[PDB]
């Protein structure tokens, strides 16, 4: 989460 891209808990990748 917190951004756009991958998948994390929302919205976003991970790093």
């Amino acid at each position: 989460l917190l951004g756009r891209s991958g998948n994390d808990r929302l919205i976003l990748s991970k790093n």
